[PDB]
């Protein structure tokens, strides 16, 4: 259907007036990406914007930014003409002037901070229609051309002379502001917005076609995650957005009024907002109103929960809706809520990565001004638990420690300041870095699922058992067209056993980083301080927080300190276990082999484990992980100093020879005794920096073997016959 | 509906669930169906106040108080038959219990084609194999099934399409349909994610997936296939069939399939009980699912009901050195209690499976109880043949193997480690395949180097001593 029918689809990049397109539409295109095109669109207002190259995009599809997508009135996912053509020119006058509550407080010069820096040398089109926003002096402006050089199109050269009152505007009766949320808005999330964007557009969109069809669109959502992690935001986000109208509902703000107005309260909010649709239905702190597990005193309370589900399940389909409700954590709300015809749907909305990290920095970094020495791709991986909100007031505080001491000393008190200091006012990073040691970082830090960042040459040695983890990991999730033609089946487990400090944890890591798998990890006494006294009920919830992230390694650490725990060396009357380590196998045999969800235990006393772990079908590889020799003892060595600044004079070849039996860790107890020796002798040197031979002889001097030699001769019994453990 | 009426305000339920009888009693022949009758009725420490516990008792009162009425037959519904007043199962009340399990995948199947009817189909589509592929779903899962895969299929077809107007007309419908990508792209989304818990089914397995064991199938099927194919006898000559039965020998000797064959065998239910599942759920010092998985056994009836890895109870207890005391847990005890309660007249049959017959407790021996013992040997050298020609029986294995050479070499392996062997050889035979992408067929030298690696799982001196039990198991009670 031509090439004058383009979709519309939201830009990576940043930058104000561009498009960006892909090849295979550039060989249906053929014009430049220099050029200007002036684009139609909705509601007979159309406007101008010029065009780049990229293979982000697809074959066909359109990036733009939400300036140039409000004045076309359209939103993501409508037919779009790019109307490829070169009208191109210069205009003349280009009289423009601000927005009425845009510039409210701030005041002043605008020239030299907002208009002209943003023009210079990249020359941007203009039409008419076009409302533009500019970033910075912690604001976010908005302007409008009420004439310029006569229509379509006026392109600006490095002279045009702009005139401009300031002055406010009126009010657009429809024009929507862009400080409202917008996908935009909200960062690290790329993957479940896309869940979210699928299964809630076309019902949106497309009212009618459902009316056509006897499809049910899934009409009602739970968003976990914890306090902070964006929830309401990603709500709000969609709704404006999609152009649906948004109700939004709060727990305690029902809960709040009076017995018996809450009903009339929240039945209202329905009966309203379907004579509205198509309608988005937002319920704030769903645990505050339904909150069924020994639930509540009196039926006041207990009512207003059941008013609730003859409200969802005696949805009739209504009209049009889809609710959305927001929890912490998915229990503790009524069970009766998530059967069908109620909140059937859940997307779990995690804590952030250091690349969502760094995506939320930039978000609440943008408006306001920084210096060039800020780095915020070092400091993401400085914040380690951190929601969004605690990521944000990170960002505004460090801003106010630098306007505190700033504009003290100027001093100046009055109603209200331009923008010339504002400009000539930024952050530094002596600010992150001290708004980074406040507690304020103190934030919630609980289970978290994650690409690990460890490398195969991060380890050294072992390299036949890098060759079989990825014959049992890789292959599986790379090759599903074998494992059919051969038959059999993947096993699921793996036991890794050897010698402490040998590298077994870092090697589980490593194949989640080879696979892009993600990576979870319950360490021995973490897992048995949450059976707590006599109860848990959280190992079932490891074990779903797997399920939802497959591809998955799951990994169970030191899984020697629970077995010990029943009881070590000489023994208790009775064998190595406790409830919960029945709880967890009796976990493992639910989940299926059609999952790719992995499991790997790893223990340093083989001699302890419980036989019932071992049974094919729960973790069947045995992998025996040795100590180190000599040549893998210098790869060792050679790897965890890259990073140190060695220098020339060493042998690696020599260290690794006097050494024998060493472990891993151990060896990494030399070379870290060498660098502090090193350190010593410069700090003293303040009354030169290397890493100097000398150092390693000292530190060689001091070395310590960290497995005795009469217990190696007991890992290489097991390394021989640990199958035989169960039955006898 | 039970939320509708405790919705309402306090005194107005009773009118409104008053009238429910009242006008249908007008109207009768009558339907009347309760809904979460959970909401209404539950009494286990039941409810605060007395307004929640008087409409209980409002409800009572009709169905006690009916009084034949006219005519009249109420229905209600509920997720498990606890969390209900007692009282309301007695006679003149819900007398009658109707357990509506999950379905198998004989029965999803029939579902898939209920929600598939109406739509159209690409041909690649299987949907007996769907059905083997979703493990536990109930119904309402797998419609979601079908309608979520149809929607990924009408996102992708008529975007470019792109058309939107007050209403569309068939021919693209028509010229729609769904593939099997899309099953499998539905298929692989957490909405699969679906209640999972006790299931109760004919097992797949058959006498031909376990090799071997010619006689211990034999002396099986008397205790199992006879009494119900000839109830004619046991008459003739009196005695009494015996209940259950215990096997016990080296670990990976095939206990768990020879279970599954006989329920397979007679068409008989399967449930099965493993020993830490069954050792969990009494939590912290509590479990009160006991009884159920006997009822639940005793409703399936005629059923194998299989406790499996029985020893991983009784060395939670203690194993090896020992307590000073015997192994046992209450959770041994209310078992059987149990065993003791079901009749002779009843056609459920008992199972149990133990690896280290040196620690059990000696009251399950009990004539009564599981009475015989059954001693499943290592495999020897004519039956390691009938496993591996068995377990790759599924496998595209070349000509060139000698499986009367594989089964000499190996002793003492155990069932299950050959099939570590042929599982290994298979696995390595992917390698150099997956290799050659910079021939398909299973090679001599594969099997040859697989071989290499494999492991006895069985020691030695653990070999007499089931030798030694194989003898005198029975002498185990009294000292
Ligand atoms: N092959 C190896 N390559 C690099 N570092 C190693 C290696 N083996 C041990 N290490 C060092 O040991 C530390 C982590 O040890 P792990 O890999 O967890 O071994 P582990 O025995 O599973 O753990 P513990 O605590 O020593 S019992 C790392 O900081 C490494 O410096
Ligand atoms: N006679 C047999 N025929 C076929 N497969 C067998 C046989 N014996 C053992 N196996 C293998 O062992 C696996 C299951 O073993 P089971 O029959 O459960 O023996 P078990 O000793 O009761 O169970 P575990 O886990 O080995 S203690 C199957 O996958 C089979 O491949
Ligand atoms: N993914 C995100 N991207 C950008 N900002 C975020 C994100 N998550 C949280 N925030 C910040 O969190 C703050 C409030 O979060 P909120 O919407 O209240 O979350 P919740 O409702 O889950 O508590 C907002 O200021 C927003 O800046
Ligand atoms: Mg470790
Ligand atoms: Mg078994």
């Amino acid at each position: 259907n031509r090439p004058n029918r383009l979709i519309v689809d939201e830009a990576i990049n940043e930058d104000n007036s561009v498009v960006s397109l892909s090849q295979p539409k550039m060989d249906e295109l053929q014009l430049f990406r220099g050029d200007t095109v002036l684009l139609k669109g909705k509601k007979r207002r159309e406007a101008v914007c010029i065009v780049l190259s990229d293979d982000t995009c697809s074959d066909e599809k359109i990036r733009m930014n939400r300036v140039v997508r409000n004045n076309l009135r359209v939103r993501l996912g409508d037919v779009i003409s790019i109307q490829p053509c070169p009208d191109v020119k210069y205009g003349k006058r280009i009289h423009v002037l601000p927005i009425d509550d845009t510039v409210e407080g701030i005041t002043g010069n605008l020239f030299e901070v907002y208009l002209k820096p943003y023009f210079l040398e990249a020359y941007r089109p203009i039409r008419k229609g076009d409302i533009f926003l500019v970033r910075g002096g912690m604001r976010a402006v908005e302007f409008k051309v009420v004439e310029t050089d006569p229509s379509p199109y006026c392109i600006v050269a490095p002279d045009t002379v702009i005139h401009c009152e300031g002055e406010p505007i009126k009010r657009e009766d429809e024009e929507e502001s862009l400080n409202e949320v917008g996908y935009d808005d909200i960062g690290g999330c790329r993957k479940q917005l896309a869940q979210i964007k699928e299964m809630v557009e076309l019902p949106l969109r497309h009212p009618a076609l459902f009316k056509a069809i006897g499809v049910k669109p899934p009409r009602g959502i739970l968003l976990y995650g914890p306090p902070g992690t964006g929830k309401t935001l990603i709500a709000r986000a969609v709704a404006n957005e999609t152009g649906a109208f948004f109700f939004l509902i709060n727990g305690p703000e029902i809960m709040s009024k009076l017995a018996g107005e809450s009903e009339s309260n929240l039945r209202k909010a329905f009966e309203e907002a379907e004579k509205n649709a198509p309608a988005i239905i937002f319920i704030d702190e769903l645990d505050a109103i339904a909150p069924k597990r020994e639930k509540t005193h009196g039926e006041v309370e207990r009512r207003i929960v059941s008013q609730l589900l003859t409200l969802m399940d005696g949805l009739k389909q209504r009209a049009h809706v889809i609710v959305m409700a927001a929890t912490n954590r998915p229990n503790s709300i009524d069970p009766a809520l998530r059967r069908f015809g109620r909140f059937d749907r859940e997307v779990d909305i995690g804590i952030p990565d250091a690349t969502g990290r760094l995506e939320i920095l930039q978000i609440h970094t943008k408006n306001m001004k920084l210096a060039d020495d800020v780095d915020l791709e070092q400091v993401a991986n400085e914040t380690h638990g951190h929601v969004g909100a605690d990521l944000a007031a990170l960002c505004s505080e460090a801003a106010l420690q630098a306007i505190r001491k700033k504009m003290d000393l100027i001093d100046l008190e009055d109603e209200t300041i331009d923008a010339e200091v504002m400009n000539s006012l930024a952050v530094t990073m002596d600010d992150f870095r001290w708004a980074l040691s406040q507690s304020n970082p103190s934030a919630l830090r609980e289970t978290v699922v994650e690409v690990p960042q460890v490398t195969w040459e991060d380890i050294g040695g072992l390299e036949d058992v890098k060759r079989e983890l990825q014959e049992l990991v890789q292959y599986p999730v790379e090759h599903p067209d074998k494992f059919l033609k051969f038959g059999m089946t993947p096993s699921k487990g793996v036991l890794f056993y050897g010698p402490p400090g040998c590298g077994k944890t870092l090697l589980a890591k490593a194949i989640a980083n080879e696979c892009q798998a993600n990576f979870i990890s319950i360490k021995g006494p973490e897992l048995l301080t949450m059976w707590f006294g006599e109860s848990e009920a959280n190992v079932r919830e490891i074990f779903d927080k797997a399920r939802q992230a497959a591809p998955c390694v799951l990994f169970f650490d030191e899984l020697d300190s629970i077995a010990k725990a029943r009881g070590g060396n000489i023994g208790d009357g009775g064998g190595a276990a406790d409830r919960v380590i029945n709880q967890i196998l009796t976990e493992m045999d639910g989940m299926s082999t059609k999952k790719n969800v992995f499991i790997i235990g790893a223990t340093n006393r083989p001699d302890i484990i419980d036989p019932a772990i071992l049974r094919p079908g729960r973790l069947d590889q045995l992998i025996y992980i040795p100590l180190p020799d000599e040549k893998s003892r210098v790869a060792i060595l050679k790897a965890n100093l890259r990073k140190s600044p060695v220098a020339k004079d060493v042998d690696l070849e020599f260290l690794a020879k006097m050494t024998n039996g060493f472990s891993g860790a151990d060896l990494t107890e030399i070379c870290q005794r060498a660098c502090k020796l090193a350190i010593r002798e410069s700090i003293e040197s303040e009354i030169v920096p290397e890493i100097r031979r000398d150092h390693f002889e000292e530190a060689m001097r001091f070395a310590r073997r960290s497995v005795s030699d009469n217990d190696i001769r007991k890992y290489e019994m097991f390394a021989q016959t640990l199958q035989q453990s169960r039955g006898f």
